[PDB]
């Protein structure tokens, strides 16, 4: 008797939970996040089935901030991904949809172009990876009025002011890009390359714990909502420009 634990919530996590529901394999999906993706939020099944024998109990990238029991089967990412693992379990064999969400997991972009998506399936995988992110509509158009009246080209860099909460509405839009600098009036995010050139401006103006990055070709850093006032962030942005001279 199978038994998964979902995590944080993205279009492969909203493509297992379907596999599972039709393979009629039970789950518990308690609408997780990233930021809450804890194998201790679902203490209540790991007392009532870990460690009794006829249960596995596999845990679908779940951060494991407690003891696992012994009958836990880790499924993350090192390589085959969460879907594709699952799908081999429980020998699912993948449609196509199926398999540019596990391409889109793993690599963005270039991963579903790899595997020769045309640009209206793109549209549509990344379209459908900002709805189970929890982008809303109105992001989506802000995105759009953002793009389109507060998109400021400057050397290479891409400067684009907006009100939206959620940034990947503009991201994907932009794609493909080398730099882009997104900011409002409570935040700022700079995506591409020069990261630690924008790291030296961001310190000269708040602590370290304040600043999220992350590395590589889709690498970003940004700065935690409200952590800066907004005269600051003005100022950060003119630096940013000022470093195309
Ligand atoms: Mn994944």
């Amino acid at each position: 008797k199978h038994l998964f634990l979902l995590g944080g919530h993205d279009l492969e996590m909203q493509t297992i939970v379907q596999i599972l529901t039709d393979r009629n394999v039970i789950f518990k999906d308690r609408y997780l996040q990233w930021d809450n993706a804890l194998l201790s939020q679902y203490e209540e099944e790991i007392q009532q089935y870990g460690n009794k024998e006829p249960f596995i109990i596999y845990g679908v990238e779940l951060k494991e901030d407690i003891t696992p029991p012994t009958n836990y089967i880790r499924i993350d990412h090192h390589y085959p991904s969460a879907l594709e693992q699952v799908a081999s379990i429980l020998d699912h064999p993948l449609n196509r949809y199926q398999t540019l969400v596990a391409a889109n997991d793993k690599a963005y972009i270039p991963g579903m172009l790899e595997i020769g998506a045309s640009h209206e399936e793109i549209n549509l995988i990344r379209q459908e990876d900002r709805k189970a992110q929890g982008v809303i509509e109105d992001d989506e158009k802000l995105a759009q009025e953002a793009i389109t009246n507060g998109t400021e080209k400057i050397g290479s860099l891409y400067v684009v002011f907006t009100t939206a909460n959620k940034f990947s509405p503009i991201c994907d839009r932009l794609y493909p890009y080398e730099k882009l600098l997104i900011y409002t009036p409570n935040e700022l995010i700079y995506y591409g390359k020069g990261i630690n050139s924008i790291q030296k401006i961001l310190k000269r103006y708040t602590p370290i714990s304040n600043i999220f990055w992350g590395g590589g070709i889709n690498g970003f850093i940004g700065t935690v909502r409200n952590r800066l006032t907004t005269n600051e962030i003005l100022n950060i942005v003119e630096q940013i420009k000022l470093l195309e001279l």
